């Protein structure tokens, strides 16, 4: 077989999941949160996949 | 077989599942938050996919 | 066989579930939120798949 | 077989459910939202799936 | 077979479910939103799919 | 202060809610269900208070 | 002060909730159940006060 | 100060919950429940507070 | 002070938060349950506070 | 201070939380449980407090 990319690619077979992300946010799995109470300014009280960029 | 991409692909066989983003954001999955009290200014309370690019 | 893309794409057999975005969003998946008070100026709560890109 | 696409596609066989966007906004999934109170100026309380571009 | 797009195209066989957007929105999923008090200037109390690109 | 009661009572001051049940069933709550498919004989898909004495 | 019960009493000051049951069922709190296939005979899916006292 | 109770009481001062049962069921808790597939004949999926007594 | 009881009591000063149960079940916590497929028969999945006295 | 009980008792003074519990179950704690496939006929998956008398 033969193949080209500029990416971003995901090639495969009998593949049981599959993402891609050029962003920008992608949740495909199982998440279960329970909380009881957040304060303070500002906390990040839970993050699973998280990215902050700010200028 | 022969295949040629520029991206973003996703190429496959016999897959459960697929996401291709570009973004953005793709919600696919079980997510169960429980959550009693939210203060503060400001706390990112319970964050699964995020992205934050301010400028 | 033989496949070309520019992107995005999302090209399969056999597949269950895709999901194709370029944007934007996307919600397919189960998803609970229960949540008693917020409060704050201003917290993101409970965010799933999130994305801010304010100028 | 032979397939050759601009994008957005999404192309499958035997599949059960399928979504494509460009934009925009698309809702598939069982989602349930429970609340007692939201305050605050301005909090983003329960998102699931969100894109904010403001310039 | 064969098949050439220029996008958004959405092709497959067998297939329970299918959405094509370009925009926009599409609502074809369960959602149930129970909510008691909204306040606050202004805050996205519960949104599930959605897109602001404010300009 | 004094008090006598037989039951059931509920006696208080300065309390923001009150429940009083003798039976019997009360919903004062917020509860939001998203639902997609119930099937089988016979399930109980969702039960948030629930009390089942069959003689 | 004094006070003499038989039950069920709930006596109290200065007090933001408040329950009394004998039965039967009360449900106050904020609850949020998604939910996509429920099958079987017979699952309790997703119970969250329950009593069963068959016979 | 003085009480004398038959049960079940439950006496206070400055109290912020208060829930008395004989019974029976009280949902007065946050509660979350995201759930994608329930099968099987018969098995109790999510069960928060549960009693079982069959005879 | 003087206190006679017969049970159950729950008797006190400055308390947050308070239970009495015969029974039965009380849920007055924050939970959050995420899940996503299940089998057999039978299996309890995820019990948080659980009883079973069958006879 | 005098007391005479009977059982089950729970007398206090400044204290924050108070169970009673015959039965039963009472569930005041935060929770989290997440999962992503549950077989086998049948298995306890995921117990936190349990009890089982069957006869
Ligand atoms: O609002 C728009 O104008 C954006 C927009 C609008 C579209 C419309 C389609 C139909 C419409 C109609 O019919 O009206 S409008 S598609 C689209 C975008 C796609 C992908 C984008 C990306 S991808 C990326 C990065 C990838 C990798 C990085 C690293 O590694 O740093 S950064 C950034 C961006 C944007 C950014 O600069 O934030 S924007
Ligand atoms: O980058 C930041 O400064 C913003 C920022 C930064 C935070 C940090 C947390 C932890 C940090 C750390 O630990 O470092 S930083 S939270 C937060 C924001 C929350 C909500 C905001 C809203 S909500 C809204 C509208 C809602 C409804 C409208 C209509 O109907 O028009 S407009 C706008 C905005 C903003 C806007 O465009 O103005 S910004
Ligand atoms: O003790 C057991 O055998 C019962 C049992 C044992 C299990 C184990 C799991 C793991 C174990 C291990 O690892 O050891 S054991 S799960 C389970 C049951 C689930 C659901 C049942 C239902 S549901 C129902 C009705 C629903 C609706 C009705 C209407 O409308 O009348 S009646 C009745 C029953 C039972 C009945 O009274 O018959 S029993
Ligand atoms: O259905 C009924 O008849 C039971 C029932 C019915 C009532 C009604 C009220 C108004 C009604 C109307 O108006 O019609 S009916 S109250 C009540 C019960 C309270 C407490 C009970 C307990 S407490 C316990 C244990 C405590 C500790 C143990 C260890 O350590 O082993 S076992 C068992 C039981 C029962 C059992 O054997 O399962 S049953």
């Amino acid at each position: 077989k033969k193949g080209v990319v500029h990416g971003v690619a995901t090639v495969a077979e009998k593949t049981k999941e599959q993402v891609t992300n050029v962003g920008g946010a992608v949740v495909t799995g199982v998440t279960a949160v329970a909380q009881k109470t957040v304060e303070g300014a500002g906390s990040i009280a839970a993050a699973t996949g998280f990215v902050k960029k700010d200028q």
